[PDB]
């Protein structure tokens, strides 16, 4: 049903969001193209049926995972334990997703989601990494909207 929603309840956003507003200057500061989102997709309201918000939460959280979080090398210790906090995070969201879901993938949610790594890979790799890495506010704003999540604020 709806319940697609409930999938990462689990999860505290407030732990999320602490972390990242804690390097959130240091790396917004470094994204060399502001003009621009390579999260473009949650700006719109393109993503907003159960079914899709489900299937593009999945991508987004392997976006992070398997593409971002590898590209981003941190030679901050400080920021990097932050950082790790937040990967930590998101392996479990992926994990409580998984224990939920049908969540499957219509071609539009696919495109939306496509669009996300076609702009990522516009850039440098590092500079697409630390731009995505900084556009975390615009990823907790979109999950937010999108599902029921807990929150310890
Ligand atoms: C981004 O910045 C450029 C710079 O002039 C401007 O055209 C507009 O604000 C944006 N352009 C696009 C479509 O990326």
């Amino acid at each position: 049903n709806h319940g697609l929603r409930r999938c990462l309840i689990s999860t505290d956003m407030h732990h999320i969001e602490e972390s990242f507003q804690e390097i959130k200057r240091a790396i917004q500061a470094k994204d060399t193209f502001p003009n621009v989102t390579i999260l473009s997709t949650l700006e719109t309201l393109q993503i907003i049926k159960p079914l899709d918000v489900c299937c593009v939460t999945k991508n987004l959280l392997a976006f992070y995972v398997d593409r971002v979080f590898k590209d981003h090398q941190e030679p901050n210790p400080k920021i990097l334990r932050k950082i790790s906090s937040i990967a930590n995070s998101f392996l479990y969201m992926q994990k409580t997703l998984r224990q939920c879901q049908q969540c499957h993938c219509r071609q539009e949610a696919t495109n939306a989601t496509r669009v996300i790594h076609d702009n990522y890979d516009q850039l440098e790799v590092h500079a697409a990494a630390i731009k995505s890495l900084g556009e975390l506010d615009v990823f907790l704003a979109w999950i937010n909207k999108n599902h029921e999540v807990m929150s310890s604020a």
